[PDB]
């Protein structure tokens, strides 16, 4: 049911959506071993996870202050939201990861480098996505399938994942954070396009959707960084990812809080993961 616009528009989900849906995916904690130690995460599994089909990957980071537990809680309750989501047809299954940036070395900016030697495997090993193997090879080869987003010191995340894992991630949701490197938004700006030089990738290949509340304070530091990668040849303004690949949604009253962020995910997640994928939809 799912169709591109161009400039798509802040709409909460319902109220309903909000309370416990009967087709409720299931919420694993996990524990691995990695470079920062030993650490968990949550894996939402769709309803009716078959692990002889293969599931688009969405991995979201909490903000600070926060844990791998946050999303699921109580004071977020995303679950509730992919469950009516996907049950309603609004939103194609997938398997939503909650990790961590605390614990051992770890930190929001350093986390990258944990998420592709040590929560990749781990998570790809044991759940069925469009990754064959879970080597660099088969990793980067089911990149169109992989995504990252995250809010606040995890927006922050987000933006240090897609400067240095471009090769394994083609999808990014940057919510109410900027991205640290750089001392003007240009210079900003040009350490993404350098990734992307480096990365070899074409336009149709990496895909941002960034979102903020008009009211959050993040705002001050993302719509300069925003306007200045909309200069770049490398992005094409526009939610119609099957045209171009960047947006910026801006939610009209929306404060620093995940009672609103939740929302963006509801409204951009469903725009993830349909170009060069391989089901025939027609969006
Ligand atoms: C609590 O505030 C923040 O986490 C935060 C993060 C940002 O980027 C990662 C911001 O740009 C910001 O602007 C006030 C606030």
């Amino acid at each position: 049911s799912f169709k591109y616009e161009s400039a798509v528009q802040y709409r909460p989900a319902p109220d309903s959506y909000l309370n416990p849906c009967p087709q409720a995916g299931r919420i694993v904690k996990e524990t691995y071993t990695g470079i920062n130690g030993t650490k968990s995460l949550n894996v939402y599994l769709p309803y009716g996870y078959d692990p002889n089909k293969k599931y688009n990957i969405f991995y979201l980071m909490h903000g600070g202050g926060e844990n791998e537990n946050t999303i699921f809680s109580n004071d977020v309750k995303l679950q509730n939201i992919l469950d009516h989501a996907i049950m309603n047809g609004e939103l194609e299954p997938l398997i939503v990861v909650t990790p961590t940036f605390n614990g051992g070395n770890c930190t929001a900016q350093n986390f990258y480098q944990e998420f592709r030697q040590n929560v990749i495997p781990f998570v790809e090993s044991k759940y069925s996505t469009y990754a064959e193997s879970t080597t660099p090879q088969g990793i980067a080869a089911s990149r169109m399938h992989r995504g990252f987003g995250g809010f606040a010191m995890g927006g922050l995340t987000t933006w240090y994942v897609m400067v240095n894992c471009l090769d394994y991630v083609a999808y990014f949701m940057p919510l109410s954070g900027d991205y640290w490197y750089g001392n003007s938004p240009q210079d900003k700006a040009n350490s993404i396009a350098e990734a992307i030089n480096r990365s070899g990738l074409s336009k149709r290949e990496y895909f941002v959707f960034a979102a903020t509340g008009s009211e959050d304070i993040a705002y001050a530091n993302m719509n300069p960084q925003i306007e200045a990668m909309k200069a770049l040849p490398h992005f094409d303004y526009t939610s119609d990812f099957s045209k171009g690949n960047f947006y910026f949604l801006v939610a009209p009253g929306a404060t620093h809080w995940w009672g609103y962020v939740r929302h963006y995910i509801y409204d951009a997640l469903p725009y993830f993961f349909h170009e060069l994928e391989h089901h025939h939809h027609h969006h």
